């Protein structure tokens, strides 16, 4: 039965069980994963409102100094570019990316998107023809099976992940692994099917708009935003669109129990519906840098197109 | 059918027989790169472009005996695996060579039956592609998508004019969006006859998704031999971006005052929906890595055109 979200934990909401699963507000956890930092800022003035508690250590500045400046002063070269790329009223799915040379922290990748009157800024550390070669190989795959196999093998070669699967949703939202590339010694998930509740209906809705989520370390504690609520609204900060967003503790338990230290998946979206996932596992924690993740994002789109094409060749 | 090419004493092309010029088999290439053909098994260099000596820095005869194994040691096994016998002519493999004579070359290979076609071009060596991808996806409708696409391509390439050129059901063409330098004629809204891109050119553009005329006044460079030794027949060059352009079309480009031209096919439901069409007033060799960006954009636009057309119908 579909039911509306509970309030999050920090607003006195209940703790989540196998029973009320589908009502966790996974988009507003009030916290981020510790391998990057996040700031929120007023979309018109550029006043800095919220920051992750670890921000001082990524950005090399005291909180009170950060919060006491506008983005115009903090990001003089990027602030006008942000404002042109992310105009008021734009969708929350639109992202702008730049690379910064920050004194204390080396090269940072900056990813920005806009939710209403809020700008959300994510900072992460950042670092030949493999993509072009893959694009052509995908297109020349003769059928859906060969496409799925080429796609899994390519992603594994690009990333070094221990396991890369192509998980396909059935009409009842039960899923099935239809191809996989895996490290020697791992047991096969190929052909196994998993119940629909493994990915509850509110996650699948989110996965249709924001096409990549990840869990870099399934044992890492989440880092709170400070303050936790958006001071504009005294309400929760929407983090659906932020890759740094904390993963559900239900899903992190489900991962640790499998022996997985790192998770990542890309949505494959066909005709406006979530067709399936490029899901990846690593046994140890593992951070895939932003520019490599971009390659996977591009492959997500290519695969969406090629899945349509291969399936049309099939009636 | 097709007329024989000129160099096999076929008729010269006119506006009476546009549909029959065998543009895939011109027997020549554009001079900003070099092309070798080679045997699929032996790696034996069978044809070369008369300009190969320039790019490769090799005494002419040296090449036309040697083997790819010898000539490209690191690459030759990769090719063997990447382009297995029986693969499609559409499948391409690329690498960057740090080659003694020329700082860096791009190498592009595909296979047509028993022949490997190798293309060499100068090359080199950020977020504009990722930023463009998200911009295309958040365009609210087909019109805005067209506008974003043309603007994005112009910004990435510096081309004087970028158009989105949409085919009607009878293959009449219509410019539905345009991004252009100040002080050019506007082609926005204009419609053109089907014959401007004849049926044989459209079919070849459904399979091979990018072509260009880097300089509308440059002479083609012959293949030597012109005929493939294997077959004593013309080498198919349709999958080669170095292919000499139709003189008919070079005449069209010159009459419009274009000096450099490039287009990318937008393919939806197995059919040619339209083209990203680029003009420059002067000669312009777009480097391979930037062309790759446009090739990606072509696929992304193909996806988004279907998405957007579905939310009208
Ligand atoms: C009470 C709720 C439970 C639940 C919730 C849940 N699951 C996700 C996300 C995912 N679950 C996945 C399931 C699988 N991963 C596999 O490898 C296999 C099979 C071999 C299955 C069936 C997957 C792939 C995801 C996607 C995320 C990822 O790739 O890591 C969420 C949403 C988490 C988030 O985005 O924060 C939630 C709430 N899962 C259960 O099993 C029950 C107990
Ligand atoms: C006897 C036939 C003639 C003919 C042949 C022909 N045309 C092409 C290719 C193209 N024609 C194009 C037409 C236009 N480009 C524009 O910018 C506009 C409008 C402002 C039009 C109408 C285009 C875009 C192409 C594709 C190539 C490109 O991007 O430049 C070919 C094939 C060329 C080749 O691949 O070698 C041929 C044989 N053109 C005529 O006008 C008639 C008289």
């Amino acid at each position: 039965d579909p039911l509306p979200f509970f309030p999050p934990l920090y607003l006195g909401g209940p703790e989540i069980t196998t029973e009320n699963c589908e009502r966790e507000p996974i988009h507003i956890p009030g916290s981020i994963q510790p391998h990057g930092a996040l700031l929120t800022a007023d979309g018109h003035s550029g006043e800095v409102l919220q920051m992750s508690l670890n921000a001082a250590t990524f950005l090399g500045q005291e909180p009170t100094v950060l919060r006491g400046q506008t983005l115009a002063a903090l990001l003089p070269e990027q602030w006008p570019a942000l404002q042109a790329a992310l105009p008021p009223g734009c969708p929350d799915a639109l992202q702008y990316r730049a690379t910064l040379d920050w004194p204390a922290a080396g090269h940072l990748s900056l990813t920005v998107h806009r939710v209403g009157e809020l700008l959300i800024l994510e900072f992460e550390p950042t670092e030949p023809h493999a993509l072009r070669n893959a694009m052509f190989a995908l297109e020349s795959a003769p059928n859906l099976r060969a496409l799925a196999e080429v796609a899994t093998q390519t992603v594994r070669e690009l990333t070094g992940f221990d396991r890369v699967m192509l998980y396909k949703f059935a009409p009842d939202a039960t899923g099935e692994v239809i191809a996989e590339a895996r490290r020697e010694g791992l047991h096969a998930f190929l052909g196994h099917r998993f119940p629909a509740s493994d990915i509850p209906a509110q996650a699948r809705a989110l996965y249709t708009r924001h096409l990549l989520r990840l869990t870099a370390d399934t044992r890492a504690a989440a880092v709170p935003l400070d303050p936790v609520l958006n001071p504009q609204t005294n309400a929760p900060t929407p983090l659906g669109g932020a890759v740094l967003r904390a993963t559900s503790p239900m899903h992190m338990q489900y991962l640790r129990n499998m022996g997985v230290g790192s998770s990542l998946s890309v949505s494959v979206v066909v005709g406006g519906q979530l067709w399936g996932l490029i899901a990846c596992h690593h046994q140890t924690p593992y951070v895939l840098p932003p520019d490599l993740r971009t390659t996977l994002e591009y492959l997500g789109r290519l695969l969406s197109l090629q899945v349509q094409v291969k399936e049309a060749l099939e009636h």
